[PDB]
């Protein structure tokens, strides 16, 4: 009646031993916490990492945030941290007449519902979300010629930092050199009561790991990969305008929805609360949302494991399909990692040999059927050094780097293969196919991943 919240999603406790290596043990966990899209990590007890900062000298700008149920909210787009804490304290306070800690989770969580859904009330919020930088930095401890106590260097490699998680060597998205600080950077996140993050999956259908440092609980829904199209249709209907297109990948749409619509119409959703000290995990595909009991500080990182590369394919294709932005080349990362094969991981390599055959047998096939559209000249082109704005598809908008269609017409635009008849209305020997590799420079390169890999 009025809120019946989800059913809990499951939580780890691993020993020492199973938290040592993070990604042998999300391997571990992953057939169990893939059926409800988020999971929750309690760290072992002694695991604890020193958090220590001055909360007059971290500086940063807030978002302010009004909380309508159904209602667009834009993606991405000043206070110490004494000074919106003490905001934030003052707010929860007067909304409650309570102290704080006496307000029970299971009340905040029921009012947002209630507030969120009654338009007579316009509860107005603010928060902070930025990636980590000079005015503002890591909760974790990073390396600076500043001197660092013993524990300090005791958690500056851990796996569990979040500042390492992509350079590891079984994560498959710190090879890149076209590098993305959207993507393999950290954010950090300040909250306060009920401020919210909308229902969202991953760029590149990529997993993430969030951590609390401290303050109060972070509520948090899930719903599984395999339910994602469910989920989207069941949004649609209720809210269309947040699927009419959009111009950019700085203006992607979305929304605050109760769990319990979503339940209604037979998809699966999930629920737990974070607490300082506690990881949450989201898996590819997997649709979260949620919102802050109170003040808190977060922090968080997008990564991507052996066992994504598949659906990271899949994703692109899905993308040119709805003529969405990418924010990596996909095809660009593998040939990376092909061209690195002697210093891969032996695992690593063996996943990526199986993808690179994939996307050779799809390039023949397509190259072939673009010779029978009568396009005869070709050369060679670099698309690594061109800037993502300069090689995306006119049509799909997908980025370029396999090969594409050139017209001397309509100088520096491109099409992917896909979409050769979208370019301009010459016939099509005016055309040209630009190339990064021939058949026979990638067989080759197929092999040194092969031999690598044993
Ligand atoms: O908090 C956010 N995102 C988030 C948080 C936790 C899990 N997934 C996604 C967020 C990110 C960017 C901006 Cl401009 C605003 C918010 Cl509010
Ligand atoms: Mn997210
Ligand atoms: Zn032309
Ligand atoms: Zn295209």
């Amino acid at each position: 009646s009025m809120f019946l919240p989800p059913p809990e999603c499951p939580v780890f406790e691993p020993s020492w031993e199973e938290f040592a290596d993070p990604f042998a043990f999300i391997h571990k966990i992953r057939p169990i916490a893939e059926q409800t899209g988020i999971c929750k990590v309690r760290p072992p007890p002694d695991w604890q990492p020193p958090f220590a900062c001055d909360v007059d000298k971290l500086h940063f700008t807030p978002r302010i945030q009004r909380l309508n149920e159904l209602e667009a909210q834009t993606r991405v787009k000043d206070y110490t941290l004494r000074t919106f804490g003490e905001m934030a304290d003052a707010f929860k306070s007067d909304y409650f007449n309570m102290p704080v800690h006496m307000v029970p989770t299971e009340l905040v969580e029921k009012e947002f519902w209630r507030l969120v859904s009654t338009i007579e009330e316009d509860v107005t919020v603010e928060y902070g979300a930025d990636i980590a930088s000079k005015e503002f930095g890591s909760g974790f401890p990073v390396r600076d010629g500043i001197k660092l106590s013993p524990e300090e260097e005791e958690y500056l490699d851990s796996g569990w930092n979040l500042n390492n998680m992509p350079v590891m060597e079984q994560s498959v998205l710190a090879h890149i050199t076209a590098d993305i600080c959207g993507m393999k950077l950290p954010w950090l996140y300040v909250g306060m009561c009920f401020s919210s993050f909308c229902w969202h999956i991953e760029d590149h259908w990529s997993y993430s790991i969030n951590y609390l440092h401290w303050g109060e609980p972070k509520t948090w829904y899930g719903v599984p990969g395999y339910a994602a199209e469910q989920l989207e249709n069941v949004m649609k209907k209720l809210a269309p305008e947040l699927f009419v297109s959009q111009p950019d990948l700085l203006h992607q749409l979305v929304t605050i929805m109760n769990p319990n619509t979503l339940m209604t119409h037979e998809v699966p959703v999930y629920r737990t609360n974070q607490c300082a000290g506690e990881f949450v995990i989201t898996f590819p595909r997997a649709y979260h949302s949620g919102f802050n009991q109170g003040f808190n500080f977060a922090e968080a990182v997008n990564f991507c494991t052996v066992d994504w590369l598949p659906l990271g394919r899949q994703c692109v294709e899905h993308y040119r399909l709805l003529h969405r932005y990418c924010v990596f080349s996909h095809d660009e990362m593998i040939c990376k990692m092909a061209s690195k094969a002697d210093v891969l991981d032996v695992v690593v390599a063996s996943t990526v040999q199986k993808d690179m055959a994939i996307m050779i047998e799809d390039e023949k096939a397509l190259r072939e059927t673009v010779r029978k559209l009568g396009v005869i000249d070709s050369e060679r082109m670099d698309f690594e050094l061109l800037p993502d704005d300069e090689r995306q598809c006119v049509k799909c908008k997908t980025t370029c780097f396999m090969s594409a269609i050139s017209c001397s017409c309509k100088p520096g635009l491109l099409v992917c293969l896909h979409h050769v008849k979208e370019l301009c209305s010459c016939p099509p020997y005016k055309y040209k196919l630009r190339y990064r590799y021939t058949l026979d420079d990638l067989y080759p390169m197929m092999n040194a991943l092969k031999l690598r890999a044993e």
